[PDB]
């Protein structure tokens, strides 16, 4: 089998984007947040607090002929911005893109933090990480990627996002229309239950490569490019009044700034992200600093490749028994 949806971004800045998934008979379609970076499929529900929906569309289990409660199972997890939600757990029937999950975990949300009731464009995440990182308890749960692996033509699925546009999730195929060139595949470590890989160097703009390893992970559900600060400073010293602000939170530039590109690499292979796709637009409506997109990852503890570096590319989630990750030009 195979299945192909579209993903969308969902405002002007591709602060994150969205993908339509039918849960449960007849379906109910929900807005959610493809995330490589988390192993946990949720939704705002029935069961939400009401104080806390604010907009989105809700999955009503009642309302399912197939869905079942998985009886004594919970769930609560916490995300590197802060925000966090938990709840209980049913099963039913997941698709995505004509490709059908039944008994997939979906978990109902019955608290969420503020920043995810205050974004009425997503109605959940769908967690794409190993299922080693999956929150429920007492009995961990699999991915819909996972759950569905075996009956896929080819167990993988390919993240192609778009800037400013929509783009595309496959499962089960490549589609070799969608980039440039050829595919260049790199090892990935699952120790910490992450799409974990090494980037071979970075180059800004029109300046040499520098040949260096940089350990991060392939991360959808992060918007930024977080990198080491040696890394991030090179970058913005080439941005005539770019600075880090404490304040702010990162590195603003003049809004009048044209900003370099920032390449990385893949083995011998090079991704160039054009520099429209670094910034991020005014740090507060109307003014004339604007927020970077690349930002260090000093206080993380792992450099993040997200949206910001995925959606330079066609990137490929290898799930054979030995993971890989492969990266093209599009």
């Amino acid at each position: 089998s195979t299945g192909s949806a579209t993903t969308t971004p969902i405002d002007s800045l591709d602060d994150a984007y969205i993908t339509p998934v039918q849960i449960g008979t007849p379906a109910q379609t929900l807005n959610l947040d493809f995330d490589t970076g988390s192993s946990d499929l949720w939704v705002f529900s029935s069961e939400t607090t009401a104080s806390e929906v604010d907009g989105q569309t809700i999955y009503t289990p009642s309302k399912s002929t197939t869905a079942k409660l998985l009886s004594g199972a919970t769930w609560s997890i916490s995300y590197g911005d802060g925000s966090s939600s938990s709840g209980d757990v049913y099963t039913d029937t997941v698709s995505v893109g004509g490709l059908t999950v039944t008994g997939q975990a979906v978990e109902s949300a019955k608290k969420v933090s503020s920043s995810f009731t205050e974004d009425s464009t997503i109605d959940g995440l769908l967690g794409l990480a190993f299922s080693t990182l999956n929150t429920v308890s007492p009995t961990q749960q699999k991915t819909f990627f996972d759950n569905a692996k075996a009956s896929l033509d080819s167990p993988v699925f390919t993240a192609d996002l778009g800037y400013h546009a929509p783009g595309t999730y496959n499962f089960g195929f490549i589609d070799t229309t969608a980039y440039t060139g050829s595919i260049t595949y790199t090892a990935v470590s699952t120790k910490q239950g992450f799409w974990e890989w090494t980037s071979t160097g970075y180059a800004v703009g029109s300046g040499t490569f520098k040949s260096t390893s940089i350990d991060g992970i392939a991360d959808t559900g992060t918007t930024l490019l977080y990198l080491p600060a040696t890394v991030v400073s090179a970058y913005w010293a080439q941005v005539s009044g770019a600075k880090s602000s404490s304040s702010v939170g990162g590195y603003v530039f003049p809004c009048s700034a044209t900003l370099p590109s920032f390449t990385f690499g893949v083995g011998s292979a090079r991704i160039v992200i054009p520099g429209d796709y670094i910034d991020f637009g005014p740090i507060s409506t109307g003014s004339s600093s604007c927020f970077g997109g690349i930002q260090s990852s000093a206080g993380i503890g792992i450099n993040i490749f997200g949206d910001v570096a995925l959606k330079a590319a066609f990137v490929v989630f290898n799930g054979a028994t030995t993971p890989t990750l492969g990266f093209a030009s599009k």
